């Protein structure tokens, strides 16, 4: 529309100023409590413990990992998605890395009904684009060590190995290290939120060339049982001056206006003339609308095509790949024409197919057999 994902914000964030709230040993320990009486199960959590393996005191970590169906329960402990705790030297009790709380796409459940979230919410609505990568949290803990996890994992290559190799290089450039960033996340009591994104690691959906590689930076988290998220403006600083790739924002005041705006851009599924899989919306929500205490509140909104039939078409040469029935679901004649354009293409390349396995030449063979087609993948999308 008239609106433009941005990311010039980083300079009106010097009126901002950045929340802070320090841990509550006793709040933490009554955190771990609850959740370690969900890992004696007999809602459910599973724990898992890991070393830290650069930190001089040997401090380990516990993931919590809750499955998808629990987090629309009312009455959980908290609402992290992605929680790590530890123990300091000392004994202290901490939360390691909090990510945010488990958000949701539109319509996917009472909350996140258009009219539920008219009701409910207020302005302003952060726009923020949804990179497609993988999730990476980035703390510091308290003997100095800069932590780096995948969505519930830390250890050895590893996405978490590669989130880190990726920022070593980014504060290389900078000239910058690890322990200053840990230091400030640390002062901050904050986990660092980014996507990893790098198609020369691994390949998703959209695109990620050796430009544009890296880690997208689009949150940064109090650690804290409650959910307390910097402003994105305030993460787009953070971003600059740590070396980290900005997720592009768009401020719209008005709900009614960004439901017609993410309803434009899904008739592409691209925005500002670049591919986009859908938006990441930020706001404050009540129990009940009128008044009460308004909190932080997340929904998604993922665009439906063409990244769905990617995404079919991705799955559908994996099981043509391995013996096993590919699984049509939409778009059936032109996936019908997909996949015996693919089985030519392993036909004349047989290398490809352990290729594909590995999440290299995804996007390659798809823009290929568009090529061949000569359809952009919307029309594909829309036959
Ligand atoms: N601007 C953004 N704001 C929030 N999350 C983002 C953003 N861009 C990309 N993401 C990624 O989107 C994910 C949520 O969307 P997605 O549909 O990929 O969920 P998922 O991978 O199934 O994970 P979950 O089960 O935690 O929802 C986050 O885990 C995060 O890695
Ligand atoms: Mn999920
Ligand atoms: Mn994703």
């Amino acid at each position: 529309s008239r609106y433009k994902a941005s990311t010039d914000y980083a300079k009106d964030a010097e009126g901002l100023t950045a929340p802070y709230v320090s841990q509550d040993p006793q709040e933490t320990a009554a955190l771990v409590r609850a959740l370690d009486d969900a890992a004696k199960k007999g809602f459910s959590v599973k724990k898992t413990r890991y070393a830290v393996a650069s930190s001089p005191t040997g401090a380990e970590v516990d993931s919590w990992r809750f499955n998808d169906w629990d987090y629309k329960k009312p009455d959980l402990p908290t609402y992290a998605r992605g929680l790590f705790t530890t123990r300091t030297q000392h004994g202290v009790p901490e939360i390691a890395v909090r990510g945010y709380d488990k958000f949701f796409n539109i319509d996917e459940t009472r909350d996140t009904a258009w009219s539920a979230i008219r009701e409910r919410t207020k302005g302003p609505y952060e726009l923020t684009l949804m990179e497609n990568g993988c999730i990476i949290f980035i703390s510091g803990l308290e003997d100095g060590t800069l932590l780096v996890c995948s969505k519930h994992s830390t250890g050895d290559l590893s996405h978490s190995s590669a989130g880190e190799k990726h920022l070593e290089a980014q504060l290389e450039r900078i000239g910058k290290t690890k322990e200053e960033l840990a230091r400030e996340l640390r002062k901050r009591n904050a986990t660092a939120v980014a996507e990893l994104c790098d198609d020369s690691f691994e390949e998703h959906i959209l695109a990620y060339g050796p430009d544009k590689a890296g880690l997208y930076l689009h949150g940064i988290n109090l650690n804290i049982p409650e959910f307390i998220t910097y402003p994105s403006p305030l993460v787009q600083k953070f971003a600059e001056d740590w070396g980290f790739r900005k997720t592009g924002l768009i401020i719209i005041d008005n709900i009614d206006d960004v439901k017609a705006f993410l309803e434009e851009v899904a008739e592409t599924g691209a925005h500002d003339g670049r591919d986009v899989e859908g938006f990441v919306i930020r706001c404050k929500k009540s129990t009940n609308p009128g008044v009460g205490p308004y909190h932080d509140w997340f929904f998604k909104y993922k665009f439906e095509e063409p990244y769905l039939m990617y995404r079919q078409w991705r799955e559908c040469t994996k099981a043509l790949i391995s013996g096993k029935q590919p699984k049509i679901k939409k778009h059936v004649k032109i996936t019908e024409e997909y996949l015996l354009y693919a089985r030519k293409r392993l036909a004349a390349d047989p290398k490809l197919a352990k290729l594909y396995n590995q999440n290299h030449g995804i996007i390659k063979l798809r823009n290929d057999f568009l090529e061949y087609k000569n359809m952009k993948g919307t029309d594909a999308a829309n036959l």
